[PDB]
């Protein structure tokens, strides 16, 4: 199971780890992807998860978009987890760098409540442009299910833990 996670709250845990490597090791029921509305997994967590699936995640995502159209910012869809997890929950947090509404971050985290346990990144953090300290705060105040956060950056991980209220 999940190991080496620091407990933040009753249900939120955090570790300095590459979510791809965490996924290959744990093979959780659900890995969360930091998706965009088009499921175009180019960079950040999405690009890394997709590259780990040998592009099978992108092929599956393009078929999903061809059938269903784009997701909403704050929305999600459940697709295969391929070699990483049983399922991948593609969650669209607002991309501040693309001018999207930061108020949608709480709606994005509400998607996690449909799954008992998840391996996840901090939504809207990294190349999405939001303040990761704010994202962790919204996570612990929104998610009620068991969330194991993987923070790739060591220096950001230290900053998140040492500043956690
Ligand atoms: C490999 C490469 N880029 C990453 N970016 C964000 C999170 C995890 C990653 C792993």
């Amino acid at each position: 199971s999940f190991s080496g996670y620091l407990k933040l709250t009753d249900n939120v845990y955090i570790k300095n780890a590459d979510i791809v490597e965490e996924a290959k090791k744990v093979k959780p029921t659900v890995v969360v992807n930091a998706a965009n509305v088009y499921l175009k997994h180019g960079g950040g967590v999405a690009g890394a998860l997709n590259k780990a699936t040998n592009n099978a995640m992108q092929v599956e995502s393009d078929d999903y978009i061809a059938t269903n159209g784009p997701l909403k910012v704050g929305g999600s869809c459940v697709l295969s987890g391929h070699n990483l997890a049983k399922h991948c929950l593609h969650v669209v947090g607002p991309n501040v760098n693309k001018g999207e509404d930061i108020q949608l971050l709480k709606s994005a985290y509400e998607n996690f409540n449909q799954h008992e346990v998840l391996l996840a990144p901090l939504l809207s953090a990294g190349i999405f442009g939001a303040d990761p300290i704010h994202s962790l705060r919204v996570c612990v105040d929104t998610v009620r299910t068991n969330v194991y956060l993987a923070v790739f950056d060591k220096n950001l991980y230290d900053k998140l833990v040492s500043s956690f209220l």
